[PDB]
């Protein structure tokens, strides 16, 4: 027997990488109807693959909530499970790119079946050696019924996908219906490990923050030949020619880091994460993945006022979507504060107002910039930049600002 | 005050991404002297940037060993520190690509100075609020001397790099000498947080395992137009045309996952990690980063026997270098087992032989394949594939094999 914490941390790292894999085609899209259609398709594929990989990650998290402690064989089986999961984005992209070809849907169904079969092997091994189970399962007298329930839950998806794979040769629409039913059944018809949620969130945030510097380190180191021919041997000029990329990276890193800061602060006060909090966290991460695209678009900065106005609106919308779901997590937690939140941030608690301000800082700023874009259109672009400067400072001075507001309302 | 564990986990994730960033140019190198020179330059740059980012990560780890507990201001300062660190690979690549241009060396020195200045701000803030310090520092009466020592250690590198930046305008070789002195002084003239080492290692392993699938998901989804024109509308043929990439990914993921399995097993029994163990871990990770290149080269599989023999030798050498340093970590730990290892894996312990076999499995296999390449040249290539099949199975049956060997030696 061994402690399973590090194995699950490795699983979370791999799964965050796999979930965010499909954001690279979006950010590498150079950017007339054809280009817009291509970008929309890529964004939709990214969202769907992120959600699918998140569903797989959640299934893994609760599977290894059932399995309390790990073992060499369990570690190798988990490696096999991760290997199978790493193919979901590619097979899904292949299926959507070739909807009418049965081979793509068959490959996706095979990937899902393989994940389920490896997880069923893990469940069988763990139940054959009860000391690997959680104490709740170990001490229960209905271990056989627990095994049946867990194994049925694990193998539900594989059965539906196997039926879909069969039907692909006869009636494709029913195959797609079964694939969607796979995701529908678990949620249309419990707590989630807070550590797993935190690890997955940290991985996603770390990847999204550094996407643009990863692009820069590969593409934007000047070529000495190009420097000597096109910039008259001036390295400073060659580096200035690529300024917009650096500005995009700075903005994206700052925004993603501050959103992670808000998430970190929120989860420092969470006692237990519910399923609703997990769903809202998934939505927030999915929309967070899109910030690099927003900042690329705004940094490119086509001089046309209408184009730049559209870019600012899109960026503000993306930031609002990223942060409103964190605020929604916090509001959902407040409904069951007694069991979900530490007493510090309960209604009327010491740090309740500070947490509220910290989580509402970004949605308010994004909404204000978006409104300025409609009311103060000419200044709006500058206002957007002002936002990028104001929000970080507000985070530094947040306690002083909250105290000032409290003192002001004391008399008012 | 807040718990600093999640902030440091996020730092480890970001730092692993930044350390492994420069491996992408290596794996994206399509592969006459010019190509070899380009590949050698890219590999050297990757190694140097990995080592530099690891030095920065180690400095960060011990800085936040000094700082016991975190705070909102400390969290934001840490975000700024990570932002500064993310520019080390790009500035180093720019400096090496333009060695004679003072601007590149100046930018690298500025990045180093900025990292040091942010860390000095963190130290000053933590010491101005002693409750953020570790209890050892808090209870000491020499907190002023501790502050002086820590601040000097933090600002050592910035001073040397500032001198180098000045000298770049007058005598460049002395500037380079000072830059190397920055790294020389700390090591030429203590324990390391095992959690930080584990998190960094897991991040690096997770990135390296999935490099090739990240490439595949972007580049190798067939284009319907290409499928219809070049493969006569056969999607299976189009997918078979890209088989070697999938084989390379399978091999690379299996090898990296099993090396991580060996690392995980080793560190499950480590009580405290010393500086020597940290250095050996860094070397092992640096050489692990090169496995995707080895497997790409072997999967490309030019039919020429000499070329394939060279590619098998290179792959075996890379695997041996990756795993021998894990074995060296284990051997170094055995020298101070009493304080470094759990009693289970001490000399003559219950699991000592199993740990030895687990860590020596890969070096022995790689050395045997390399030797077969010289003695059994014609079969060697097949033997390499045999290795890819044998080592995983040996990991599954490792306990049975160890028991069999013990029983055999009982009579012999
Ligand atoms: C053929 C390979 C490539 C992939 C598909 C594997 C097949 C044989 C597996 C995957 C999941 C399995 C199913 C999982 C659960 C159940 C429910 C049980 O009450 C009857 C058997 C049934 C319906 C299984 C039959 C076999 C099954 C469909
Ligand atoms: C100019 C900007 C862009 C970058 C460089 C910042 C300069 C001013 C900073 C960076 C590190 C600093 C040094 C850090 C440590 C010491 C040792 C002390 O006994 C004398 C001052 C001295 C030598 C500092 C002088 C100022 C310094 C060199
Ligand atoms: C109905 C059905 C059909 C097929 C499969 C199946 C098939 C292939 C496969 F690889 C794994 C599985 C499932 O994996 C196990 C299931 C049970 C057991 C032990 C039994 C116990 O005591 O509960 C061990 C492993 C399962 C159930
Ligand atoms: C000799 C020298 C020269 C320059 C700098 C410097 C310069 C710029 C900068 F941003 C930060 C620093 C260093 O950051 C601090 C140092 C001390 C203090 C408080 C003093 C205490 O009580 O020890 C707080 C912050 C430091 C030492
Ligand atoms: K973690
Ligand atoms: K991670
Ligand atoms: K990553
Ligand atoms: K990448
Ligand atoms: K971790
Ligand atoms: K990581
Ligand atoms: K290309």
């Amino acid at each position: 027997i061994q402690c399973s914490q590090r194995m699950l941390s490795f699983s979370d790292a791999l799964l965050s990488i796999i979930a965010t894999v499909m954001i690279l085609p979006v950010t590498h899209t150079e950017i007339d109807r054809s280009v817009q259609r291509l970008l929309a398709t890529r964004i939709a594929v990214y969202l769907m693959t992120f959600l699918i990989v998140t569903v797989a990650w959640a299934a893994h998290t609760r599977l290894f909530q059932v399995v309390g402690k790990t073992d060499d064989t369990l570690a190798l089986l988990n490696l096999a499970c991760m290997m199978t999961i790493t193919f979901l984005p590619y097979t899904f992209s292949l299926m959507v790119t070739f909807p009418d070809v049965p081979l793509g849907i068959f490959l996706f169904c095979v990937c899902v079946i393989a994940i389920g079969v490896v997880q069923a092997l893990i469940v069988g091994y763990a139940f054959h050696f009860p000391h690997l189970l959680s104490p709740q399962i170990q001490r229960s007298a209905h271990r056989a019924l627990y095994r049946r329930h867990v194994l049925g839950i694990v193998l539900q998806g594989p059965a539906l996908c196997f039926a879909a794979a069969i039907f692909s040769l006869f009636f494709v629409p029913l195959s797609y219906l079964l694939m969607v039913t796979v995701i529908l059944l678990p949620y249309v018809s419990e707590p989630l490990s807070k550590e797993r949620v935190e690890a997955f969130s940290d991985g996603v945030y770390a990847i999204v923050a550094t996407l643009l510097i990863l692009d820069i380190c590969e593409d934007n180191v000047p070529d000495p030949k190009d420097v000597k021919e096109r910039f008259s041997g001036s390295l400073v000029a060659a580096l200035s020619a690529t300024g917009p990329r650096f500005l995009a990276y700075f903005g994206s890193f700052a925004t993603v880091g501050l959103l992670w800061f808000a998430h970190h602060s929120l989860f420092l006060h969470v006692r237990k994460a519910t399923r609703a909090m997990g769903l809202l966290n998934t939505l927030s991460l999915a929309f967070v993945g899109g910030l690099p695209l927003a900042y690329q678009q705004t940094s490119a900065f086509a001089r046309q006022p209408r184009d730049e106005l559209e870019r600012v609106r899109v960026s503000c919308t993306i930031i609002f979507l990223a942060s409103i779901f964190q605020l929604a997590m916090w509001t959902t937690a407040l409904l069951h504060q007694a069991e979900t939140l530490q007493p510090s941030v309960w209604f009327g608690g010491r740090e309740h107002v500070l947490m509220f301000a910290k989580l509402a800082l970004y949605p308010c700023a994004s909404l204000l910039a978006f409104a300025s874009t409609c009311l103060l259109s000419r200044f709006s672009v500058g206002i957007f930049h002002l936002m990028q400067i104001a929000v970080p400072c507000a985070f530094l001075l947040l306690r002083l600002l909250v105290g000032l507001a409290l003192a002001t309302l004391r008399v008012l």
